[PDB]
């Protein structure tokens, strides 16, 4: 019998099944309809993929306890796939949902399937089509015993960091994996928006051509900013269409989204976390969708004439620094939310291990994730990444560049929502005292909400008039 | 019989009942327990308040169709109050929930009570304890026919604008009123945070004493910033405790919240609205709660030495301008969300009328709300308040001040999350082209998400490598 089965032969499931096959495992494959399953085998002769055309047969062909990988698109189809499998499962079998599922849904299915005798692993899978085929970052949450059973296969198919550690680990119970996958995506939204601002600043302040953009990103990619996102960005700036037009310059600036970005921010608001940078990233996507409103407004609203930033190399460097410190702030906010979530949902998350599996496979992969790993390696209970020696030092050295870039952008009409968010956060966090004293005073005045005092114990209320 | 009854004799309900009484109406009062009801009458001899100590009697003493005002604290008690009333109601009776209820709960009760033959009006009430007693802004949503029946009383007790129009109006169906009340609160969070930044900037850049702060706010209050929030703020800066200490300087800077701020932002994220300013206001409150983390971080993280802002009067004026334009941006974002919500929930909101009832009674009351009223008076379908002639002109004239203040703040270590949000929004909105073209290009690259072109119809996907 096969050790594992994959349900859902669309690209992602097909690729994952091929990945499993490449590691020397024989895998059973199944798809709601039979055409995709037939195409997979047609296109992959000689591979150890065994097709089934009925749920029952697919389930029977797996060694127990069964390990069933659902790669169908997250949503109702996940439930129908589960419902179609149930009647044929033995107590102890394991269903693993690799869809981009909202964590509360995974928590619900996990609790419900558990009550019926089945294990449920909600797992994030990150890497794009090519990543799923070659080695994605895998983020499983669910029963530990079910994880350990399937872990050997997950480890073989995941991307491997350069220290030899596979990019999968036991994240936690029930919905922890899908919650971490959501946060990865929120963090990804933040990195793309920071990069988009770097681009606007170079193009706006120095009028760099696309070839100079490509060259600049290429250089940044050789240093500490080294990352997958930076790499594809330099590629993007060198792409020309069939008639020699730079593709990036004619792509409609309407950034689409698929919830996860929204989801992370909504969670930050439920958990009391100041996740301003990723949240501003989501809002920047929302405003780019108001394209018609923006063109209209551009003919009506006035603004300053953007003046050249000055020496090219120096400005480019300040923008590089700003970007890197911007990422530091965004991730400090992201990992602080992972802690808030861990507490709320009782997951005992291991932040260092999560950072470790983000080092390769996933879309946000970068040498930067090793810096985060090191930070937790030296102090697991660190309150905020900004306090880590490495990050503290980068802030010491790069904040002036961030401050200069934001002032330039604001004085020149270039919107820098996340760079502005990053400096506002850095300055708020290091403030022993914020103006919330006035906010509290106003609340007690118009709403008798009471306040506390810095010089005296007790809870007070004041008759502000007399 | 009495024309109306009030349930819930805590302060807010007591005051509302007294308000109704002051207008010449006799009102029946009731409270779950009898002590508060006994105290109300004890303390208010000669007033036309008729106490009842059983639900049944309270319901019987009202002329039909009955108008029952629930002033109990929003939550489970609202449901228990409703459940206790039901058995004694006649089809057509009207229950009005004046609690600070989340709009989806009002939609649920409205639908459910409707199916049983009863009308349900979820209504925001804003004014604080003193406002509920003297004249609050009232924002009712529910069956129109039920609204018209009770409207005469609501109009008599609401605050009245100087043009003689009472600050209550039919907002819309089901949960529209409570949704508008939520947005008022989100907008209030934004105004308090903008004011808190003005304060940080004056105190940080010019080291103004509290007496100078008071004097400055007093002057601002005499001009276009004229508002309730600005007024109590100047009061706050002159308040001294029993031993001569300025109260504002010893109040613990940990801004509490009660959801509505959070709620507005969560809705903006569900509706695709870039409500960055109020959202940053909520996050600023979240970070002020991390007081211990902030004190710790203040001894560890470095930052620049804040240098004096320069001439006092000139800087003060730039900060006044910045604040006013900041409010313009926040409200543009708020009213755009009111439209997004109106569309989503099928309310056909009348923005001008909502602005009109915010002119007095409510916490955000200000001459500014008349500017918004005028804007809708001249163009009901205006896409964004920034496009309104009055606001367009203020932006033309005050943006440079906003830009100078933010650059100064950022170069000097003073966190200005909302002022930064305001300029980032103004600059994004007027941008015919944003860097989301790159974001779209990256998405198609790693996720094959496809993109559109500015120079060609169709939806494309590109093999970015080759």
């Amino acid at each position: 019998k096969q050790q594992i089965g994959v349900v859902g032969m669309a690209v992602m499931g097909r690729n994952l099944a091929l990945n499993i096959e490449s590691r020397g495992y024989t895998v059973s494959v199944f798809n709601r309809s039979r055409e995709k399953t037939e195409e997979v085998i047609a296109e992959n002769p000689g591979k150890k993929l065994v097709p089934y055309y009925t749920v029952q047969e697919f389930v029977e062909s797996l060694e127990t306890p069964r390990r069933i990988l659902l790669m169908v698109k997250a949503g109702a189809g996940t439930d129908s796939a589960i419902d179609s499998l149930k009647p044929y499962l033995d107590k102890g079998d394991i269903i693993i949902d690799g869809g981009n599922t909202f964590f509360q849904d995974t928590i619900r299915r996990n609790r419900e399937l558990s009550a019926e005798g089945f294990n449920f692993i909600g797992t994030g899978v990150s890497g794009g089509e090519e990543g799923t085929l070659k080695g994605p970052s895998i983020m499983p949450g669910g029963q530990k015993e079910a994880y350990e059973l399937v872990a050997p296969i997950l480890k073989q198919i995941a991307a491997v960091a350069e220290d030899g550690e596979p990019c999968v680990t036991y994240i936690g119970a029930d919905g922890a994996g899908h919650y971490v996958k959501m946060v990865h995506n929120g963090i990804e939204y933040g990195d793309m928006q920071l990069i988009a601002e770097a681009y606007a600043l170079l193009k706006g302040g120095l009028a760099l051509s696309n070839e100079e953009l490509a060259q600049t990103f290429t250089e940044w990619n050789e240093g500490e900013l080294s990352s997958y996102l930076i790499d594809i960005t330099k590629d993007i700036f060198t792409k020309k269409d069939e008639e020699g037009k730079y593709l990036v310059d004619v792509i409609l600036d309407e950034a689409a989204n698929k919830g996860t970005g929204k989801w992370t921010s909504q969670s930050s608001l439920d958990l009391g976390e100041p996740l301003s940078l990723i949240t501003e990233s989501v809002f920047a996507r929302y405003i780019s969708s108001l394209k018609d409103q923006r063109v209209a407004a551009s003919k009506v609203l006035s603004g300053p004439q953007a003046q050249p930033a000055g020496d090219k190399a120096e400005f480019i460097e300040k923008v590089r620094r700003a970007l890197y410190l911007g990422k530091i702030v965004s991730y400090a906010q992201g990992f602080s939310q992972l802690r808030a979530a861990s507490d709320e949902y009782n997951w005992d998350l291991n932040y260092g291990e999560i950072a470790k599996i983000f080092r390769a496979g996933c879309i946000i992969r970068a040498q930067f994730l090793q810096k985060i790993t090191d930070a937790y390696a030296q102090n697991a209970g660190i309150a905020n990444l900004l306090l880590a020696p490495y990050f503290k030092q980068i802030a010491d050295d790069y904040q002036q560049a961030l401050r200069d870039v934001v002032a330039y952008a604001v004085q020149n009409g270039i919107p820098v929502p996340t760079f502005s968010a990053a400096i506002a956060y850095y300055d708020s966090y290091r403030s022993a005292v914020l103006p919330a004293n006035l906010i509290q005073a106003q609340r007690d005045y118009f709403g008798a909400h009471t306040y506390k005092r810095t010089d005296k114990e007790g809870i007070f209320h004041t008759e502000w008039l007399e």
